C-alpha cells in the first residue's frame, strides 16, 4: 500500500469501483 502498487491494480480497481457505483442500490 505505498504508491506504485496502485497503478498496478488501482487501474482496474477503479473499474470495479464503477461496478459498485453502477450498483447504487
Amino acid at each position: 500500500f505505498i504508491h506504485h502498487i496502485i497503478g498496478g491494480l488501482f487501474s482496474a480497481g477503479k473499474a470495479i469501483h464503477r461496478l459498485i457505483r453502477r450498483r447504487r442500490r
